[PDB]
């Protein structure tokens, strides 16, 4: 109807899909979607982890404005979000509502008429000032033509049970819902539009059989459930998991992988320990850079670089002359930034010097440190360290109710918090802080339960730790520096085993080696070759 | 008159059960045991590992041993030290072969499982009607000169009183019989007669014995009924079939393992340990990765014998001695001679391991006191006499079997393996068959498949991968600063492929704790040492 250019202003909770078939640009992709779902829709409140299931640089300076203020203000809770999971009241619906049955058997068939005839899944949670699902992939599907290789869908719209036949609308019906929503200044787009939106369905009907979904959306939304499905998303998901295992006798979760992202490129999760190499400024800018190479070579994949004589001016020039000194030259370190200090990365980050964040406080020093993680067209990773109090007091802050678990819902919560706050899930990653007030026993039971953090993408750093020495039994302080870095390197074969995703060590050539070696022992060729081989000797 | 007696030489097949109780001074008392066994008896062709095991009462539900051994009364059958490669009786046995009748009477099955199953309930009765302490089991094939049964009983009950519960000596099996004798009154002029038929006599031991022999069962009552016997058989004789058993020793062996967890979720494995012994305790096998530290001795003594000592500090449960213009005995004896001078000057003594293959090296050594372990690259395959150098008249020594091809030279080329794996698994397990078909006792044997002796790097790693083929064996494994490590490297040059090997070595000290590997054998003790401390303290969940 009229109702839909309705100007009174209004706020649904539009939770989507962002797909690719591009492996190497995944990255590169997903999240130009993101800042223009960010840009002409609302605001990221949820996102799940990345799945496996040059124009688009020059686009990006050239963009029609939205007709919505941009806030990247910081929120702490989300009301009608609240609403959205609980399904309680909420506003009638614009577009008319098939019932539960009527939708069933409108699903069933669509359904059999496709079945007649590397997948890379992100599922978000929009806040929308959108008004209604067909304003929204109206929205969408022009969203979809300016990147050029991507299908962003509506996987729900608040409890909406919506099923729309036939559609097809006029050249300027199309461009009369992007003058509601967006600035207009160029029409070949429309063009192509006009019957690309055949249909609408709320919910979506692939979203209860598709593995790639009910997998993304057993993240963002786990205890949901709509009138449609018959049970909650969790619950959906984990009977499509022992399905698969008891009838067709497939582990499901092998193929399809969680992945999360340090800077470019995707990473799958618990495939490799990535060595982080220490480079500790606490004065010469040139011997500092020189380590840098020394330790690029020596097989460090990240560089935490850290002076906590300004901050400033121990970090930022010794990122500068690298800078300046690697362009003098697919190799390229990743660089992390070891500080608390908005001001300190604020200026990296605009200077391009950094890619990841490592916030030993877990962003509570300064929360408005999260605003930075992104620009206009580039997201940045972060590290979210567990500790109480300082160097000072850390050693007497020791009392935990439970441990392990009581440091685990400590690092979740900090997650929910950046997530709802628009930062990508897949690019946070989890640390324990061994050593930050935890006494030295504490410190090992933190690894003897590492195995908690098996769906989490997990940094720890143990090197030169006053732990390590504990484990010791029975020139003074010689011998001590050789079993320091000797036991470290117990724990990075403990790590590679327990499959920790990223290491902080200070010796990068003695733990390179050992990795090396261990994967190696490791790289077997034939899987099942250990039982032949053995039946051949019984045979003799 | 009594045909028990009969002049006749017979070679008789004979299974035996030794037990104790002593945990401390169970390897000195079960091969105190041992000694009087292959002195009094004949030849031990066979034996099972050693057990620490859970005391099966009811089934369905100090110093004067030394002294002892300097005052033994001579057998009047000779001792042959030669070597043999076979041993027909024995294959006879195996087999239930043809074999002279019994000079005892023998029952038939119904009456054997009628009397056996008798015994058992009366026995399981007065158990109820009555205790913590652990047994230590041990089994053993004697090929004998004893004519029968209960002749045999006779003198290992002298056996037992000679040693002075401390020791307990079972016949499991004699040939094929079955036997079942009731009610046994022997004279004791019989026993005395019995036993100076054997042994050149020299008080009321005999006395002592009149009423300790009350009946005669073979097989053994308990053979089918305790975990403990059929654990240490199955060791020895897996695929023996005596008439009166429903199956092989194995398949017994396995259905008790397996209607443990059935009928009751028992691991009857966990508290049943296989034991193997390096000098004189007790090891569990599997529960510690021992270090054992390389002394390279190829005018030193002295700086030596410091390393020796620098290696003990460091953490080394064993140093590993070899020498190989001068000669690999003077290298090695005077540097061993000089270590247990400075070690006398002052159980936190170190195992000494000597790395050698000459006979004549290794018999000055065991002379003088100076090593506790043979570590025989070539798997005694060299010089087999060398076998004989690892028993005494009371000691036992043990033994590191490695497995090379040819010599340093040729070595590099010999490198075609048609299972890699299996091959060097199955000569390994020969090598140990001949050495205990030769008397060594099984526990005592170390496997070492020998990383970069006739193999290709890639041949090492996967011996490496593979290694746990070796579950249920000792041991022993060199990857210290060899060639294959730096092979798996992805990238001054003294002193960075120095540090990269040992750095990669350690990472082998990792899995080899992982894979529960009994002895690694590093140049770097230290290093070697926390690794290991770290990574079992992250394994201490203990509160
Ligand atoms: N094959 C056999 N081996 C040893 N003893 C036997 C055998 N058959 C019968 N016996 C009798 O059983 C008696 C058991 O005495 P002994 O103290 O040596 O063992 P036990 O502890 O009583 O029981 P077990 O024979 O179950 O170990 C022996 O003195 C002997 O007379
Ligand atoms: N993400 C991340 N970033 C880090 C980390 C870390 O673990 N994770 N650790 C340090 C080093 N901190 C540290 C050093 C020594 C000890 S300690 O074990 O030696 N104990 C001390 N107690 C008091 C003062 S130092 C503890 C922590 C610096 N930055
Ligand atoms: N039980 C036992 N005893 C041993 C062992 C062993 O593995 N097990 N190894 C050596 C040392 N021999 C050896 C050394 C090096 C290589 S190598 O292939 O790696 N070559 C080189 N090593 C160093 C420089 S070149 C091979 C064998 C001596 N004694
Ligand atoms: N495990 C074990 N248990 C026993 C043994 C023995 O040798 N081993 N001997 C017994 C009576 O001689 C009674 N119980
Ligand atoms: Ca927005
Ligand atoms: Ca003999
Ligand atoms: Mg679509
Ligand atoms: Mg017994
Ligand atoms: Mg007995």
């Amino acid at each position: 109807q009229e109702l839909i250019l309705s100007e009174e202003n209004k706020t649904n909770i539009a939770v989507l899909n962002l797909g690719t078939n591009d492996r190497r640009n995944a990255v590169l992709i997903l999240e130009t979607a993101l800042h223009l779902v960010e840009k002409y829709l609302g605001k990221i409140i949820n996102t799940s982890y990345l799945y496996e299931t040059n124009y688009i640089n020059e686009l990006m300076q050239n963009l029609e404005e939205s007709k919505y203020e941009e806030n990247k203000e910081l929120i702490d809770k989300c009301e009608e979000y609240e609403t959205f999971l609980k399904n309680g009241k909420v506003d009638n619906s614009i577009l008319k509502e098939v019932n539960v049955e009527n939708y069933l058997l409108e699903c069933n068939n669509i359904i059999v008429k496709n079945d007649e005839i590397y997948f890379y899944n992100l599922t978000v949670v929009v806040k929308t000032f959108v008004n209604d699902p067909l304003s929204m992939l109206v929205v969408i599907k022009y969203i979809e033509e300016l990147m050029k290789i991507i299908d962003i869908d509506i996987l729900f719209f608040n409890d909406f049970t919506i099923f729309m036949k036939n559609i097809k609308l006029e050249k300027n019906m199309i461009y009369k819902i992007l003058s509601k929503y967006i600035h207009l200044e160029p029409q070949e787009i429309i063009n192509n539009m006009v019957d690309n939106i055949e249909f609408l369905s709320i919910p979506h009907v692939y979203t209860t059989h598709r593995y790639s979904i009910l997998l993304c959306l057993n993240d963002m939304i786990p205890e949901y459930k709509h009138n449609v499905l018959n049970n909650t998303i969790r619950c959906l998901y984990n009977k499509y998991v022992s399905r698969m295992k008891e009838q067709y006798n497939i582990n499901i979760k092998e193929n399809n992988k969680r992945i999360y992202v340090l800077k470019d490129r995707i990473s799958y999760l618990k495939e490799k320990t990535n060595i982080v190499g220490i480079l500790n400024v606490n004065v010469e800018p040139k011997r500092a850079v020189q380590r840098m190479f020394e330790m690029i070579n020596e097989g460090a994949s990240v560089i935490d670089i850290g002076g906590e004589i300004s901050e400033r001016d121990l970090v930022v020039p010794v990122l500068q002359l690298f800078q300046k000194e690697w362009n003098d030259i697919d190799a390229k370190p990743i660089i992390s930034i070891d500080t608390i200090n908005y001001n300190v990365f604020k200026e990296c980050v605009d200077n391009d010097l950094v890619d990841i964040l490592n916030d030993i406080s877990a962003c509570t020093n300064n929360p408005e440190i999260i605003k930075l993680l992104k620009k206009k067209n580039k997201f940045y990773s972060v590290v979210l360290m567990h500790k109480r109090g300082n160097p000072h007091t850390m050693d007497k802050l020791t009392n935990y109710d439970n441990l392990v678990y009581d440091i685990k819902n400590y690092l979740e919560q900090r997650l929910n918090f950046l997530v709802l706050n628009g930062i990508p899930r897949y690019r946070i990653l989890f640390d324990i802080g061994l050593g930050f007030a935890k006494k030295h026993d504490q410190s090992i039971k933190l690894l003897q339960n590492i195995h908690v953090y098996d769906e989490y993408p997990l940094f720890i750093g143990y090197s030169r730790k006053r732990f390590i020495a504990h484990c010791m039994n029975d020139d003074k302080d010689q011998l001590l520096y050789q079993k320091n870095i000797c036991g470290g390197l117990a724990i990075a074969s403990y790590s590679y085993y327990k499959k920790v995703d990223l290491i902080r060590v200070h010796d990068v050539l003695e733990t390179k080696s050992v990795l090396d070696v261990l994967t190696k022992i490791d790289q077997v060729k034939d899987p099942n070759s250990s039982s032949v081989d053995k039946l051949a000797a019984a045979l003799e």
